């Protein structure tokens, strides 16, 4: 199975509320993209790296039909001014 | 359950066989580290941003007997040469 990892920073300007918003909409885009099988999401509790900033994590769990997807596509068009940094990985995990 | 998730970008001079190498013994940690419950690993295959591979440790509290562990710590004594950078991230997987 193949997994997607998002490390990221939201500007300063965005609430807790809106956070928590923000990945709860995340978590139920699995409903309805039928691609997606899983999501979880966390918050850096350490901050052994604070110089890169980055304070989150998402799991994902699954790519192309996902990556144009509208249910996708549109959550980026709402959410896209939240996130000041973002990386994003694909991976199959392994032993 | 808590996880830990470690980013790195080896160095160019690795080799690929090295990079095996590494992965396999800081898998079998698992077995020297009673905190340690399951680990993977996989190379991103997307390259959308330097970083290329990823770690995914499975355990807060206990976290801290990993980190000072002697094993851990050799680990790190033995292969620190290899990475050219590396994220870690420490947090409780939810939805």
């Amino acid at each position: 199975a193949v997994k997607q990892l998002i490390v990221l920073k939201f500007k300063d300007e965005i609430t807790e509320a809106q956070k928590e918003e923000f990945f709860k909409t995340y978590v139920n885009l699995v409903n309805i993209i039928p691609a997606m099988k899983d999501v979880y999401w966390g918050k850096d509790v350490t901050q052994k790296n604070k110089e890169e900033g980055y304070t989150h994590i998402v799991e994902v769990t699954f790519i192309q039909d996902y990556i144009i997807h509208p249910a996708h596509v549109g959550f980026g068009d709402v959410y896209r001014s939240f996130w000041e940094k973002l990386l994003i990985f694909d991976y199959t995990p392994r032993k």
